């Protein structure tokens, strides 16, 4: 059976033959595709690139961090997780307009979206209990209720509170499906990184798909990733050429160790993954 990981090489080589110069904001060149799609089967294995190592305490602590609601970068970091800490820094946010919130405040990013949604946000140590829509639990309430339902979404992507968050959600909205007992999700990703962020993002919400299929006592079935801006850096164009002639190792697995009855009930030492021998890194 063909390997999963295939896919994602398959759409660098997409970019690469029939791509198309781009300059993002700063002005910096790329290489890019409008529209794409991979699929990647989540049952007995998680799909975790190992032609890259992925960073993997990254994925599951900043989901654990969107899950409860946090928009605080410092939350995050104290758990060794840096990479929101640059769009929460002092400094930026001053070049923001922003000046008025503490050190670490992000604005009405995923954490605040996912929760509760519509809300009128303030500052990142507010109660925002009982406000807005809570689409996560929706999702999980749907899922077990409903699970033929059709209109099953968690969107991110918020008009009216984007100008108050530093950076724009990447993933604007997210689809669940199920079908014979098996939970699938499909991510809408208006642009990524096909060296840099997309792997990362593959293993979000293919854990996110575990977790809540965890919860709702389903299988994890496919996961969909559908990117609007598909590109890569010029200065990645090598190295990828590089990493396309690498053979994938067989995907590793995930488990959770105990029983969680809620998603919010979910701790960071409650997953494992087992078999991850990625190739080693380069420059």
């Amino acid at each position: 059976p063909p390997h999963g990981e295939l896919q994602y090489l398959g759409q660098i080589q997409h970019i690469l033959r029939c791509g198309v110069r781009k300059d993002d904001r700063t002005g910096t060149g790329t290489l890019s595709v409008f529209g794409m799609q991979a699929r990647y089967s989540l049952r007995d294995e998680f799909p975790l690139l190992t032609t890259k190592r992925v960073f993997w305490k990254g994925v599951l602590e900043e989901l654990l961090w969107f899950i409860k609601g946090s928009t605080n970068a410092k939350e995050l970091s104290s758990k060794g997780v840096k990479i929101w800490d640059a769009n929460g820094s002092r400094d930026f946010l001053d070049s923001l307009g922003f000046s008025t919130r503490e050190e670490g405040d992000l604005g009405p990013v995923y954490g605040f979206q996912w929760r509760h949604f519509g809300a009128e946000y303030r500052d990142m140590e507010s109660d925002y209990s009982g406000q807005g829509v809570d689409q996560l639990q929706r999702v999980i309430d749907t899922i077990k209720t409903n699970p033929d339902d059709r209109r099953i979404i968690m969107c991110a992507w918020n008009p009216r509170d984007l100008p108050l968050m530093a950076l724009p959600p990447c993933h604007a909205l997210c689809q669940f499906y199920v079908v014979n007992s098996e939970l699938s999700c499909q991510l809408y990703q208006r642009s990524g990184d096909m060296g840099l962020g997309v792997p990362f993002n593959i293993a979000s919400y293919a854990l996110l798909t575990y977790m809540i299929a965890h919860i709702t006592g389903l299988k994890p079935g496919d996961f969909i990733h559908t990117l609007g801006d598909a590109h890569i850096y010029l200065n990645h164009i090598e190295p990828l050429k590089i990493q396309l002639q690498r053979e994938p190792r067989p995907f590793p697995k995930l488990r959770i160790l105990r029983k969680v009855e809620k998603i919010d009930d979910f701790k960071a030492e409650d997953f494992q993954i087992e078999g991850y021998n990625p190739h080693p890194t380069i420059k």
